[PDB]
């Protein structure tokens, strides 16, 4: 390979007839995601799925086939792995059910029984997704709260391919064209020049641990986008939340530094929130902190809530699907 190294990626295609209980689970900007039962026929499992729609043009289907592209070769627990593509007039993308639905909605609901021990976790996860994505070499450029997944309280997912990018290994940035794109999470060198790095998927990172710590508050709220560049150019950040030791805000900070190499690494981020996390109370001062449950395995209904009975026995979680 005179360039770069073959992906060798299997694409599958699944049978429309293989996918049952079909349920609208919200739609908007990222299209339509409905939830069903993915059954491959004579393997007696019944796999809990999603299923993304795009806004039958062939312009969805060349969008939706390059997110497939991308996702296809992730494999990562902190990041969402396609499971297949379904060839309905409009393509569909399959992926394993995320029961607890977005981060950003997760902490606005549960905002009263979230601890620093699962705020400092999903930081930790996010950074281990993240830095596997720079491995990869794989800018993601739409990292928010709203594109992180909740397998369980415990568990969480990078999503949304939408806006990824690859770098070549002699590449270091991607330059975009004139594409909507997310101000409030974009680094400033992003918003002024459409440079996008692993370095200004650092910038995003921080604008996406600054919504857990202030449990789901809009970044700039009631800013109009156009007024961001101006208000990042003369030094102004995000505030300190409540919740958050200097500690925790000083790495925030250091993700939104104009020298993008002066930021953190994915790697160090990992490091950091990992240390913290051995001691979270240190780090995030929560009134009420200590006497905090949110649901695990390990519960009642905790299976049966999210399924029906009829279906209890053969489901397998996609993660314990493996690749047959
Ligand atoms: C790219 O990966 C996916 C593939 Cl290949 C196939 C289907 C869905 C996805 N991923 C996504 C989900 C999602 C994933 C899993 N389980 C539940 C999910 O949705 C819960 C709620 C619904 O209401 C909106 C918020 O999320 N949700 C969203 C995306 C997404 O790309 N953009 C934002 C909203
Ligand atoms: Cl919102």
């Amino acid at each position: 390979a005179m360039g770069e190294a073959p992906n060798q990626a299997l694409l599958r295609i699944l049978k429309e007839t293989e996918f049952k209980k079909i349920k609208v689970l919200g739609s908007g900007a990222f299209g339509t995601v409905y939830k069903g039962l993915w059954i491959p026929e004579g393997e007696k499992v019944k796999i809990p799925v999603a299923i993304k729609e795009l806004r039958t043009s062939p312009k969805a289907n060349k969008e939706i086939l390059d997110e497939a592209y991308v996702m296809a070769s992730v494999d990562n627990p902190h990041v969402c792995r396609l499971l297949g593509i379904c060839l309905t007039s409009t393509v569909q993308l399959i992926t394993q059910l995320m029961p607890f639905g977005c981060l950003l909605d997760y902490v606005r609901e549960h905002k009263d029984n979230i601890g620093s021990q699962y705020l400092l976790n999903w930081c930790v996860q996010i950074a281990k997704g993240m830095n596997y994505l720079e491995d990869r070499r794989l800018v993601h450029r739409d990292l928010a709260a709203r594109n992180v997944l909740v397998k369980t309280p415990q568990h969480v997912k990078i999503t949304d391919f939408g806006l990824a990018k690859l770098l070549g290994a002699e590449e270091k940035e991607y330059h975009a064209e004139g594409g909507k794109v997310p101000i409030k999470w974009m680094a400033l060198e992003s918003i002024l020049h459409r440079i996008y790095t692993h370095q200004s998927d650092v910038w995003s990172y921080g604008v996406t641990v600054w919504e857990l710590m202030t449990f789901g508050s809009k970044p700039y709220d009631g800013i109009p986008a156009s007024e961001i560049s101006s208000i990042l150019e003369k030094g102004e950040r995000l505030p300190q939340p409540p919740i958050c030791t200097i500690d925790v805000y000083m790495i925030m900070v250091k993700c939104w530094m104009i020298d993008a190499d002066s930021r953190p690494k994915f790697r160090e981020l990992i490091i950091e929130f990992s240390k913290m996390a051995r001691d979270p109370q240190r780090y995030l001062v929560i009134q009420g902190d200590e006497r905090m449950h949110l649901p695990s395995p390990t519960d009642s209904n905790f299976y049966r809530a999210l399924m029906d009975e009829e279906d209890m026995d053969d489901v397998v979680d996609a993660d314990e699907y493996l690749i047959p």
